[PDB]
């Protein structure tokens, strides 16, 4: 929540695999504007990915690590 | 131009002033899945903000620097 300075994080692009706790460390939830079907990550490789809008993966990391902050 | 991680930046937040090239540093363009009636850019201050689709101050900054990568 900030000014206007943001880009919508669109989940457009899927990862067929997915990715561990240890191969991850955000998750983040793109926003409104933007269909979202899915999550971004940031894993340790700086190589930002997606996820389906229900992984089994992504409710592990969502539900300890939503939003944190 | 990668694989499928990269968030569509959609430009749904304008920022009603604009910026000048000493306050800005890089500009994007979003991409095509989101209307982009704008672009991005990346101040100094880290601050990521948008633009209307023919500012006549982004012309300037895109029409040095749209793609130098």
């Amino acid at each position: 929540s900030l000014a206007a300075d943001t880009p919508t994080a669109c989940c457009f692009s899927y990862t067929s695999r997915q990715i561990p706790q240890n191969f991850i460390a955000a998750y983040f939830e793109t926003s409104s504007q933007c269909s979202k079907p899915g999550v971004i990550f940031l894993t340790k490789r700086s190589r930002q990915v997606c996820a389906d809008p229900s992984e089994e993966w992504v409710q592990k990391y969502v539900s300890d690590l939503e939003l944190s902050a």
